[PDB]
């Protein structure tokens, strides 16, 4: 059941601070000593999925990569966990993406022997698959996470190869990151397994109105919801349940079709204040509320499919009770099954910072209306020739992106299908 963690680009790297706090918190562990705090948990919990061990310190097993070293340079030495985030767990190049998705996908190609060979050191042969963190507006975890995904499908097939990127907001903060955005979900829609996405639009309004934060200068607080949602899919792998599930077994309850791959996640209660003012079902219908939807959508949409992993002071009871309020108050696309739709998953292990927690994956067709924008500014530039040259001289040609952008449109147009039933 081990997992490998691989974190591309600066966004990619600085997420994964959070994640691996989070995941040494759950496991009673000061990330900075790579020490346990208490051995009191070690017993009831399975640390190897992603923690690998040693008598000087625990080491996550995940690799840190960029085409540039500031990213991590900077958050190794503010933060400062030099013995966890161990850097023989560092592939750094100094060349950089620009923020060309062309650019990282090649100057990337030059590590993915030294990626490949501490990979085949750090993994067991129980390795049940990969976790692969970047944002897609950038120019390397958009390219180089493109190839490491690609990459990863081919040389350990039958295992599985899970994404968590991150889209840009609404207005985006890169102009080219419609390019790279497209690009690299045409990758993916290809060699990954699971898409779990994030956009920072829904993360800012998150992080501004429902925990009411009092001020943020780091990605920190919007990274830690994703750490979040990372931690908590994965937590009956590292701590007993009722009902436990794995990497692929989640992802054969979502892919309905091959190519409905692109999820939304949430999770509630955001504060632990809430936590003791929530029920189940009450967690559930947050849950499927825009307002904790981490990816900027109208409303609740159509889901296809959705895993709920149900954390802490879970009433068993309830959570079979509610399953009729579930369909009853989610809207469910036109072709799906009354009784279906749902997969459930039981952990006993509560959060780090909440008494209850319900975590949502939802293949939700809205996530149709959120690639169609991706797609309108797609082509405001490239029916303009805007920005194109540099994707042209780094080997990228029209061509090759009007390939990617009409299979980016067929997925679109999938997901519709099933949305319309017309
Ligand atoms: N949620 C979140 N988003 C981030 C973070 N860092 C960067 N981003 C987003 O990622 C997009 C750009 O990607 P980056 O990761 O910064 O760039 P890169 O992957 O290192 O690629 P290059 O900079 O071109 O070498 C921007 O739209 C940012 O909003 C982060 O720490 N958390
Ligand atoms: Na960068
Ligand atoms: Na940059």
């Amino acid at each position: 059941r081990e997992i490998l963690v691989l974190h591309v680009g600066q966004g990619g790297n600085q997420i994964g601070y959070n994640f691996w706090k989070t995941i040494c918190e759950e496991h009673n562990i000061d990330i900075r000593s790579n020490q346990r705090k208490s051995v009191e948990e070690d017993k009831v919990d399975y640390k190897s999925v992603f923690l690998v061990e040693a008598p000087d310190g625990f080491h996550p097993r995940a690799l840190f990569i960029d085409l540039e070293p500031l990213a991590v340079e900077f958050l190794v030495k503010e933060m400062k966990l030099g013995s966890f985030f161990s850097e023989d767990l560092m592939v750094l190049s100094y060349s950089g993406a620009h923020n060309v998705w062309s650019i990282g996908y090649q100057t990337g190609k030059k590590l993915i022997p030294v990626i490949l060979e501490k990979i085949r050191d750090t993994m067991p042969e129980t390795l049940q698959g990969f976790l692969i963190i970047h944002t897609l507006g950038g120019g390397t975890g958009s390219g180089f996470g493109s190839l490491l995904t690609e990459t990863l499908k081919k040389e350990f097939p039958g295992k599985g190869v899970l994404n968590f990127s991150v889209l840009p907001s609404e207005v985006n903060d890169v102009t080219l990151a419609p390019y790279n955005t497209v690009l690299s979900l045409n990758h993916l829609s290809r060699f990954s397994d699971l898409v779990v996405l994030f956009d920072n639009t829904a993360l800012i309004r998150i992080v501004k109105d429902q925990l009411n934060y009092p001020v943020i200068k780091q990605f920190s607080d919007l990274n830690f919801l994703i750490g979040r949602v990372m931690a908590s899919i994965t937590a009956s792998l590292r701590f007993p349940g009722p009902l436990n599930m794995d990497l692929m077994e989640m992802a054969h309850n979502l892919v309905a079709l091959p190519e409905t791959k692109f999820i939304i996640p949430s999770v509630a209660p955001l504060t632990k204040e809430e936590s003791e003012m929530s029920t189940e079902l009450d967690l559930v219908e947050r849950c499927f509320d825009p307002t904790h939807y981490m990816v900027n959508c109208s409303g609740q949409g159509k889901t296809i499919s959705s895993v709920l992993m149900f954390r802490g002071n879970i009433a068993i009871e309830n959570a079979f009770s509610i399953m009729t309020d579930i369909k009853s108050n989610v809207a469910f696309a036109p072709g799906v099954h009354p009784d279906l739709g749902l997969k459930y998953g039981i952990c006993e292990s509560a959060p780090v910072d909440f008494d209850k927690e319900v975590t949502l994956l939802s293949n939700n067709t809205i996530i149709s209306e959120v690639f169609n924008r991706v797609l309108e500014r797609f082509d405001s530039l490239f029916n303009r020739d805007w920005y194109t040259s540099d994707y042209v001289n780094a080997g990228t040609s029209k061509s090759n992106l009007k390939e990617a952008r009409d299979n980016f449109d067929r997925i679109i147009k999938i997901y519709k299908e099933i949305e319309g039933s017309q």
